[PDB]
């Protein structure tokens, strides 16, 4: 596929991160990501993307030097954006690809689903995190380094 960026933005604490949620295959809680066009910098789409879902505009806040991950031979980098007020407002532009937009506590969301062992059956149950699930370790380790 082709590679994605976006941004895992927090608040002025650091224990709060902003999640989008759009509509129906991408129907629950994700970081505000999207594929990058043709001859497109990765700061740029990241930029853009996050800018599109979410009103806010990251271009002055983005250190170059993020968390990327490979999935399912699909790259997503979201780069790191600490310290952005958590009274802005929020708006998408485009209303038909996003349904809301809200500040999660890192340090509720799971970093793993929960499998179904109380039911004798293989596989993850549900959760409406399952994007944002697989950076909330790294950001965590990240976030430990880079702080404290
Ligand atoms: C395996 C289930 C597939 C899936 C993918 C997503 C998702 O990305 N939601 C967050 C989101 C939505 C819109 C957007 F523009 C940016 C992020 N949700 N469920």
């Amino acid at each position: 596929g082709v590679p994605t960026y976006g941004a895992i933005i927090l608040d002025e604490t650091l224990e709060n991160v902003l999640l989008v949620q759009g509509y129906l295959a991408k129907s629950g809680w994700g970081f505000p990501k999207g594929k990058v066009n043709k001859e497109e910098a990765p700061h740029d789409c990241a930029a853009r993307e996050v800018f599109e879902e979410t009103g806010f505009d990251i271009k002055d806040y983005i250190c170059k030097d993020y968390i990327e991950l490979r999935i399912n031979d699909q790259l997503a980098r979201l780069y790191i954006i600490p310290g952005i007020p958590k009274d802005t407002k929020f708006n998408p532009k485009t209303r038909r690809e996003i349904r809301n937009i809200e500040w999660f506590s890192i340090e509720k969301l799971p970093c793993h689903r929960n499998d179904m062992t109380p039911k004798s059956k293989l596989g993850l149950a549900p959760n409406k995190f399952f994007m944002a699930i697989p950076f909330i370790r790294p950001l965590r380790d990240w976030l430990s380094r880079r702080f404290g």
